[PDB]
């Protein structure tokens, strides 16, 4: 405790009352003169101190304060994802102890626990030169963190792990439980520091906070406390004044990924050191739509235009694709702008998301699955391919992108829908080439080929179906035809029943040849392909058999609800055509004068079609999201749903941190 | 959060405590014994209880401590009388101003009426709330209310003790007929300073036409020397100059003589109220709305001849700029 080391490089001396030596060292620093005043043998010595603090970042002290600069190098392969690398390093013959501490966090961060589990055991049986106890306890710490991460797979194997991985797998032997838990067994991690000997403990005191939280507690205190400060200075009008509470919050999360990286500690895989990360990154972005609305004058201007948390570099896209989930990323991106926020070393990503994308093909396409790997790399491939959306990638890139969301991808993790919601971010900072259409046309040709038994459905949690692939293909090019959807066509009979429906959904991707033939085996005769007929742009005007039809349906409800309210079962919106009729008798797509007899059957469908009768305590708010330009241009032409709603929108701009109620209710309502 | 929809629960027995903070406050600056080792951690709490004191239900005879140990033994270096405004404005929320705490809130003009003797005394106050703010928190939730010692103390008055004369004229709708009729007898009007500086902050509202028959005598003369000051180059005249008083009093029906339009466009502000019609919205710099009170923005809630303008104008900011507080505005009292 004789001085504070802030993390700029600055040091601010406190309890020294003593003599101080580090006001001497800098003075020695940048003043050659008084060097060559030393000894011989304390002079080898002083140019191992002066590549150590420019290492770690260490300058002059706080009264010769220079203007420091904001910059980060981890270097770990584990870090940015440089998988066969590392399995080259593991495949090749070890030098030294240190070769081995490398490799068996390779193998663990690969996950090959079984083997890193024994590859730490040998360390620990091999690391008798009391040279340091930094190999030896550091591997204590890293085989016992293997442990509880068996531990807690085997139960989530063994146990949970059936209906949510496909099958009952064993990658772990009852032989190799039998001998991991009966050496874990009366192991106290935190009887780890204690006993050890006294030449390790004030030599390596620091890592004594390895073997619990207390490692997090001094940052996450500066954390909690920071958030508030910004919380109110985001209020209060002032920016980011000098050393603010941005670069702060940035350097320490920047000196705890690299203290545990390149040590190579499998504390990096905690659940709490993903939540130090996961809230150090969204108050950075928080704070980063504040600095880019500019509101004051030229002081602010110089202070901070977009830096320190208002722009994004490398380091900052591997956070948030490692450490979050895919519903945290889907708080920010209406809490922010993310599509405003200006994402810079866009080449050294791209080398990023082609590596994730050619780490799936190694891992799902050939053999040997490696479900223990896939519990820990799913997460990381999902979260980068969903923040994707921002960068600009070259199309050598998005091609091994998209050719891994659409086939390699694996469907335990990702079903169908959500893969639609990620292809199409992918068109945000991009279009779709030639190049990229042939990908997804490879795909709707490889389902074509698996639709031939009735019994293959397609599970959809969006509601968006493998037809809506080809509705991304003619948002942007409307003289697109496809050349094996043409082919298919061909044969149509009785023999397969899933080749009825599915072609019907991919109508203005065939050809003249191919559409004709259609309609010549086959016509409408359900409402179901009237909803798939809009979305393939099928019938324009409804003739009076889909009229009778619609409110046949409705008939069919009334038959419904009325019995199921005696069973206690509800179909409130299940298929929501009912709700799509709703928007229809609103935008007077409908003739009829017989669903004045229909209301009171769900809340969406009274809304739509009496506003004067359905009280408005029953309106939920999430349903104005969903409602395209044409429909709120009619509600901005109404009276009885104009000024009432308004006090839903009034309720969740000031209550909501989702900044779409405050565009819907500024551009439309007034 | 938003903390008003936590309820309370054990309220008989946060009331018990919220006594018993205001007993340990009139134990020590009703007694002259300030442990100081003390003072430092329980002030902290005795702040903080009574400013989320806000949220529970009290009693009539539990508020009558809790009132007397804010207003008077509070300790001035931790509760300026801005401040404390800001805390017994907090009590009055779920618990309306009873009779017994409108005796004690009378009782702190009273003892302030009696400390500005010297004529050196000086409110030192962080927020802009003053003693007036009381008195405003009286006629808030009583408005046929005469204080029988204040009129007793104003109407004993000479013009030698000028420091009652600046704190006694801010207590005015509290005080009697005959205690408002001696005191104005010691302001009168000099110059055109003095028709609008005991108005426009003081609010003597002399709203007599032949008080605005001086006040549209010296804007057309104002007018004569804009044409003068065009000439000069710099047509805009001093901005100390009562430029957006013209038109808010004017709009709001305190100048009602018809010459006003034909002097339109004395400096820069002037056009706005008087013609909304006939007015440039180009030149209209709408940060103008922070300085409008709520009744000027609820006054044009039902301008319909700038209504298209007043909107756009406002989004112009909104839309734009992160103005957390012109949101508010179209929030309330627009739309």
């Amino acid at each position: 405790y004789d001085y504070h080391f802030e993390v700029n490089g600055t040091v601010v001396r406190h309890k020294n009352k003593g003599f101080g030596y580090m006001e001497r060292f800098f003075e020695l620093k940048e003043s050659c003169d008084e060097r060559s005043k030393l000894s011989k043998k304390q002079y080898e010595r002083f140019n191992a101190l002066f590549n150590f603090f420019e290492k770690n970042g260490v300058i002059c002290m706080a009264k010769d304060a220079g203007t420091l600069n904001t910059s980060i190098e981890i270097n770990s392969l584990a870090y940015h994802g440089k998988y066969d690398v590392m399995k080259k390093f593991i495949e090749e013959q070890s030098v030294s102890i240190e070769d081995d501490y490398k490799k068996a966090f390779f193998l663990a961060c690969l996950g090959r626990w079984e083997e890193s589990y024994d590859l730490y055991s040998n360390i620990i049986l091999n690391s008798i030169d009391e040279s340091n106890g930094c190999v030896y306890y550091l591997s204590q710490i890293n085989r016992y963190r293997i442990y509880q991460s068996i531990t807690q797979a085997v139960t989530q194997f063994n146990g949970l792990g059936l209906l949510t991985f496909g099958r009952h797998y064993k990658p772990f032997t009852d032989e190799f439980l039998a001998r991991i838990e009966r050496e874990m067994t009366n192991f106290n991690i935190d009887d780890l520091f204690n006993g050890m000997p006294f030449e390790f403990q004030k030599k390596y005191k620091i890592l004594e906070f390895l073997s619990d939280n207390q490692f997090l507690y001094d940052d996450t205190v500066k954390l909690f406390e920071l958030t508030n400060k910004v919380r109110s200075e985001m209020s209060e009008g002032s920016y980011s004044f000098g050393m603010s509470s941005d670069i702060v919050v940035l350097l320490r999360l920047y000196d705890n990924l690299r203290f545990l990286y390149e040590n190579c500690l499998w504390s990096v895989s905690f659940h709490e050191f993903h939540q130090y990360i996961r809230n150090s990154m969204s108050l950075l972005i928080e704070k980063a739509e504040y600095e880019r609305t500019r509101d004051i004058d030229e002081l602010g201007f110089s202070f901070f235009g977009k830096k320190s948390g208002f722009f994004m570099e490398y380091y900052d896209f591997v956070n948030i694709s490692r450490h979050f989930k895919i519903d945290d990323i889907k708080n920010l991106e209406r809490s922010c702008s993310i599509d405003k926020i200006r994402f810079g070393e866009q080449e050294k990503i791209e080398e990023y998301l082609v590596g994730i994308a050619e780490e799936i093909t190694k891992q799902f396409s050939a053999n040997g699955m490696n479900v223990v790997f896939y519990t820990q790399f799913i997460s990381e491939a999902k979260a980068a391919l969903y923040f994707a959306k921002y960068v600009k990638l070259s199309e050598e890139g998005l091609g091994k992108i998209v050719k891994a969301l659409l086939f390699y991808f694996p469907e335990r993790d990702l079903d169908i829908g959500k893969r639609y919601v990620w292809l199409e971010r992918l068109t945000k900072c991009n279009e779709l080439p030639k190049s990229i259409i042939s990908i997804i046309d490879d795909f709707l040709v490889l389902q074509a080929e698996k639709h031939i038994d009735q019994n293959y459905s397609e599970v959809s949690s969006n509601g968006l179906y493998s037809r809506d692939y080809g509705a991304l293909i003619k948002h942007f090019e409307k003289n697109f035809i496809s050349k094996r959807l043409s082919e298919i066509t061909l044969c149509l009979t009785q023999d397969k029943q899933k080749q009825i429906d599915f072609l019907f959904k991919l109508l203005p991707l065939l050809s003249t040849n191919a559409k004709s033939h259609l309609l010549s085996f086959k016509s409408v005769e359900n409402i179901n392909d009237l909803m798939n007929g809009i979305r393939i742009g099928l019938i324009d005007e409804f003739t009076p058999e889909h009229e009778e039809l619609i409110i046949e349906y409705l008939e069919t409800r009334k038959v419904n609800y009325i019995v199921e309210k005696e069973k206690g079962i509800q179909t409130f919106s299940s298929n929501d055509y009912m709700s799509t009729f709703g928007i229809w008798y609103f935008l007077e797509e409908i003739n009829n004068s017989k669903m004045e007899e229909f209301i009171g059957m769900d809340d969406q469908y009274d809304f739509f079609v009496d506003p004067e009768n359905f009280d408005y305590k029953k309106f939920i708010p999430s349903w104005l999201k969903n409602y395209n330009d044409k429909l709120l241009g009619k509600i901005a032409g109404n009276k009885h749903m104009k000024h009432h709603v308004i006090e839903v929108l009034k309720e969740r701009v000031k209550n909501s941190n989702d900044k779409r109620y405050l565009e819907i209710l500024m551009n439309y309502f007034i």
